[PDB]
């Protein structure tokens, strides 16, 4: 149901993919350590956004790791190409931890925009809502990247329709709360929602990949459009979100955050 099956890969595009995958698990993986790390200088209102990135790190490692092995089981060596065997490799765990790395990542832009209580539930409870709606619009029309283009065309309009909708709320929260934050991070937030802006429209770029190019190389962009986006998205704003956390922490008076920043 999806254009990777479609196709026999050169040698070199069958261990392109499955580099880029491995250089994933080892990123996801290794930020995954400093993350933990780090976690004992943020103060204790912050420490949580720290702790979801360590979710973020490893839900994609361990479903990054999980499409690499599954790239191995379904392809094999066959008369001079990459031929597909009896297991297949699919996009849909991506997308379906897409549907829960999210939650934990604007939870975690929320916390260190000091929002607090009532506008914090119900901020996350929208925000959770319609990113999920963008993930699931999205996720029926990858079903049709083979059948029915028009399918990923409509579903595709559907979920950006979702997209555009949701960097307002996260828009709105940030330029109205800039001003509640600590030690000139106020500054920092404004860069790190353009951060995201970018890695966000990459996986629309992923997305019309079979409508613009269904060959073998495409396979291989949107794989390359998988690996970069994910640094961003996850790796990224993770660690640009956690710079903020332990600067507002020392800024309120965390002597762990202070002594921390001092060090470096
Ligand atoms: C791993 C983290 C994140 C933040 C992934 C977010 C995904 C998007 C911004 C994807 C959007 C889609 C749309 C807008 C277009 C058609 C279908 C997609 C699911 C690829
Ligand atoms: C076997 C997997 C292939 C890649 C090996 C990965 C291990 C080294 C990777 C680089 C570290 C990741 C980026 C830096 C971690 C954050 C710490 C920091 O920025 O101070
Ligand atoms: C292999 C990784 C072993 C654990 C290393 C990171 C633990 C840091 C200890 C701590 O910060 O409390
Ligand atoms: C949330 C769901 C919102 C409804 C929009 C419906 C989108 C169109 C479905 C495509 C079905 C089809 O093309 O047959
Ligand atoms: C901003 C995120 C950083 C992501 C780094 C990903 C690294 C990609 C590395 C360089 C690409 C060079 C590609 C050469 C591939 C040719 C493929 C082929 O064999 O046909
Ligand atoms: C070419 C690569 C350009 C840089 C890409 C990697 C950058 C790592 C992001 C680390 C986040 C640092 C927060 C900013 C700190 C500050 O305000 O000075
Ligand atoms: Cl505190
Ligand atoms: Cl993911």
């Amino acid at each position: 149901k999806n254009i990777e099956s479609l196709f026999d890969y050169s040698a070199g595009q069958f261990e392109f993919i499955d580099h880029l995958l491995t250089m994933g698990v080892g990123v996801h993986f290794a930020a995954l350590i400093f993350f933990l790390v780090v976690s004992q200088f943020v103060a204790p209102k912050y420490r949580i956004a720290t702790a979801l990135s360590c979710i973020v790190m490893v839900s994609a490692g361990l479903i990054l790791n999980s499409q690499a092995v599954m790239w191995t089981d379904a392809y094999a060596y066959v008369d001079g190409s990459y031929q597909l065997q009896d297991l297949t490799f699919s996009n849909g765990y991506r997308y379906v931890n897409w549907m829960a790395t999210i939650p934990c990542l604007l939870l975690q832009l929320l916390i260190v925009l000091n929002l607090k209580g009532k506008e914090l539930f119900s901020t996350a409870t929208w925000l959770i809502l319609a990113a999920w709606g963008m993930i699931i619009t999205g996720y029926v029309g990858q079903l049709y990247e083979v059948d029915d283009i028009a399918q990923l065309m409509i579903w595709g309009a559907v979920s950006t329709a979702f997209f555009v909708v949701m960097n307002w709320i996260v828009g709105t929260k940030i330029f109205k709360n800039r001003a509640t934050m600590l030690g000139g991070t106020d500054s920092t937030i404004t860069k790190v929602f353009w951060l995201m802006m970018f890695a966000w429209t990459l996986y629309p770029i992923a997305y019309l990949v079979p409508a613009f190019m269904n060959n073998a190389d495409g396979v291989v962009l949107r794989q390359l459009l998988f690996t970069i986006a994910d640094i961003s998205s996850k790796v990224i704003y993770g660690l640009m979100i956690t710079y903020i956390a332990i600067q507002q922490s020392a800024a309120a008076g965390y002597v762990p955050a202070q002594q921390a920043l001092g060090r470096i």
